[PDB]
């Protein structure tokens, strides 16, 4: 008389449960009343009846309990609100946790920040077309909300032109315009996107560039005595070439302050006429020996404080309420390009930094970030890090092991993946067809690796499930032994089999080699590493858009990867951590030295405090009131943040010893993890005492999986 090897019953587990927990905003004022929306589903084979019990605290301390009762027949979903109150004390960050007994439990969580330059959680909207209707546009601003408290927005490439940002003709807007790349623009659509930014108290950042005109400036007012030239004869000034003989962008003095005027103007016309809550602006990066128009030598690094501050002030002026600003310091590294001016002299709101390739290390970038933070007088920091960059990342599928139709393979060209490539697919009726599974239903990205030396673009008929999607262009390379995989179609797929077709049709141009398939993915490992780093470290990444994408790339629309449904769950967790506990991550200072002995000791495994490749790195951090010690496990991994990485070696019962001020005593040691029970603060048994290094706590880790955060 006794269990068996399984429960023996009626009832189901595993589907449904609590399957959302959720806020309407993403941000709460200190007063407001707060809907907490529970969506539950009753799969256990029969009804169901309980409390929902709601628990909200602030880092360790429970600071609110409530509960309702409620009963479900099988197979029923209701939507249960609890209502709150945002506590009086302002910038302040809570979790959430929701238990439904057999019907399982949930979590979010809830910041209450009056101005959200503090602790911004930045995302991005980079398409506007007429087709999304404004519940479309609602619901995909509502996701990236309720997920993970996207508190703001960077409009992408929205503009008609850089000099002339909403179009008019004859005064009147135009409903429609192309931008730069002929994208449809929708002034209906974009309206609707940022009225449903603003209902859940986000905002909305309008992209610019600091010093950007269009082709034919001229007619707009614009001088060629703004500019800024590569030599002291004003011949050539700097520009950008898209690749069409006709589209370019020229570039401005932002010191000169009638460009200021002109473009400022621009800037106020954004936030009046559109609805934005401020300027995201961008730039170039470094460029070396430029003069003005005159012919004067001038160093381009220090003249955007003065553009930026000037920018701030004409902002203000127009709009208190609606004057937020932040300015790209492209290519961050520490001492870098214009890092210092802009961060020590910019009235910037927050602060923004694209990462190219010189802070590769974790513990590189994190230097980068503290020095940032000690120049900006512990303004936020935002960085965009495309993760993955580089990597043809995803599932393969090889062109040779595919099915072939009147093409061959070949070995002469070097660097192709598997056994070969496909060649002699430049004809009439050549077809490769992959036969592909999606795991699960969703977005894939179709990307492919191919060559093409013909000295033009190649085109090739894209087919999935027997049915033509578009004719994609395989750009044409300096020589044939040059491997690219930007060539790319994200498709919408049902779980299981499907048939995706390149064919050389009627109509199509030039010959490429095809080397094979990938089903573009954003690696989970690799991510939460490198989230983990970045806040730890004190910074928030720009890295979540649209409906619900994550960001390849520095074009915004470009979706040559994909999140599976395993890390957009990781990045709910990560997200409500970083909300519910952004007063220990983004308040906090890093604990100085350690002169003579590490304060963190860890037993069985290699450990590092400098992000060493292969160990446990431990970073510690103090507020006033707390002692952090956070732990990010890099074992099993190098030590770069943006390559594709292997799981970490997940570690139980990791003995851990920590040192304290002499002068201080513990009475409670606390770790919360976004790997473990959905962030919730674990209250950890422990001991202390005292060594030859001091005072101390020793206690064991019971997980760590990518990263723990200890504190006390
Ligand atoms: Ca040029
Ligand atoms: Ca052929
Ligand atoms: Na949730
Ligand atoms: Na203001």
């Amino acid at each position: 008389h006794s269990s068996g090897l399984v429960p023996r019953g009626s009832h189901m587990s595993g589907s449904g449960g609590i399957e959302r927990v959720f806020t309407d905003k993403a941000r709460y004022n200190p007063g407001d009343a707060v809907s907490i929306r529970v969506q539950a589903k009753n799969g256990t084979g029969s009804s169901w009846s309980g409390a929902a019990r709601l628990e909200i605290f602030h880092l360790e301390n429970s600071v609110y309990t409530s509960s309702q009762s409620l009963s479900l027949t099988n197979g029923q979903s209701t939507t249960l609100t609890f209502t709150w109150t945002a506590p009086s004390t302002d910038f302040r960050g809570y979790f959430v946790r929701i238990d439904a007994g057999t019907l399982g439990q949930g979590a979010t969580a809830i910041d209450v920040s009056s101005d959200f330059t503090k602790y911004p959680r930045y995302g991005y909207i980079s398409e506007f077309e007429s087709g999304e209707t404004a519940l479309e546009s609602k619901a995909k601003v509502d996701q990236l909300a309720q997920d993970y408290h996207i508190n703001a927005w960077q409009f992408y490439d929205w503009m008609w032109r850089h000099d002339k940002m909403i179009k008019r003709t004859g005064g009147s807007i135009d409903s429609t315009w192309l931008d730069l790349f002929n994208r449809e623009i929708s002034w209906s659509t974009l309206q609707n996107q940022i009225d449903a930014v603003h209902d859940v108290n986000g905002k909305a950042m309008a992209y610019a560039m600091i010093y950007a005109s269009r082709e034919n400036y001229s007619p707009l007012g614009i001088s060629p005595t703004w500019g800024i030239y590569e030599d002291s004869s004003h011949t050539n000034q700097f520009d950008v070439d898209f690749g069409d003989g006709s589209t370019y962008l020229y570039m401005f003095d932002p010191q000169n302050p009638n460009w200021q005027n002109y473009i400022h103007a621009e800037y106020i016309d954004s936030i009046n006429t559109a609805g934005f809550d401020g300027i995201h602006v961008d730039q170039m990066g470094q460029r070396s020996n430029v003069y003005d128009y005159n012919g004067n030598s001038i160093d381009l690094s220090t003249r955007f404080s003065p553009f930026l501050d000037q920018a701030k002030s004409v902002l203000s002026a127009n709009n208190p309420a609606r004057d937020n600003l932040t300015y790209n310091i492209v290519d961050g590294t520490v001492n870098g390009w214009a890092v210092n001016d802009v961060s020590k002299n910019a009235d910037l709101d927050f602060l923004y930094s694209e990462i190219w390739y010189l802070s590769d290390s974790y513990n590189q970038l994190k230097n980068y970030i503290e020095q940032l933070r000690a120049n900006g007088g512990n303004k936020a920091v935002v960085l965009a890090a495309y993760m993955n960059y580089a990597d043809n990342a995803g599932t393969r599928y090889e062109a040779e092991s595919a099915s072939m139709t009147n093409v061959s393979t070949n070995t002469n060209h070097a660097g192709y993946t598997g056994s070969g490539f496909v060649d002699q697919f430049a004809s009439t009726g050549d077809k490769v067809s992959f036969a592909i599974n999606a795991p699960e239903a969703g977005d894939y990205s179709l990307v492919f690796r191919y060559g093409n030396n013909t000295g033009a673009n190649s085109t090739l008929n894209l087919y999935v499930d027997g049915n033509f999607v578009q004719k994609l262009y395989f750009f044409n390379q300096s020589s044939w032994g040059t491997w690219k995989h930007d060539a790319w179609y994200q498709v919408p797929l049902t779980q299981g089999a499907h048939t995706v077709e390149l064919r050389y049709e009627s109509g199509n141009v030039g010959a490429v080699n095809l080397d094979s398939l990938t089903l573009g993915t954003f690696d989970e490992h690799s991510v939460r590493l490198a989230d983990a780093m970045m806040s730890a470290s004190g910074a928030t990444h720009i890295e979540l858009g649209d409906d619900n994408q994550m960001l390849p790339h520095e074009y915004y629309p470009n979706r040559s990867k994909t999140m599976r449904s395993s890390l957009k769950n990781a990045m709910k967790d990560h997200y409500n951590f970083i909300t519910a506990y952004e007063n220990l991550l983004f308040d906090s200072d890093v604990v100085p030295n350690d002169t003579g002995s590490q304060f963190v000791n860890l037993t069985g495994v290699s450990a590092s405090g400098d992000g060493s490749a292969n160990t446990v790195w431990y970073i510690n951090k103090r507020t006033s009131d707390y002692n952090i010690v956070h732990l990010i496990n890099l074992l099993g991994n190098d030590n770069q943040w943006r390559n594709t990485a292997s799981q970490p070696s997940f570690q139980t019962n990791l003995p851990a010893k920590i040192y304290i001020g002499a002068d201080e005593t513990i009475s409670d040691v606390y770790l919360a993890s976004p790997d473990l029970s959905g962030g919730e603060t674990q209250e950890l048994a422990f001991t202390s005492g005292t060594d030859a290094g001091g005072k101390y706590v020793s206690f064991t880790v019971p997980e760590l999986k990518y990263w723990n955060m200890i504190y006390m």
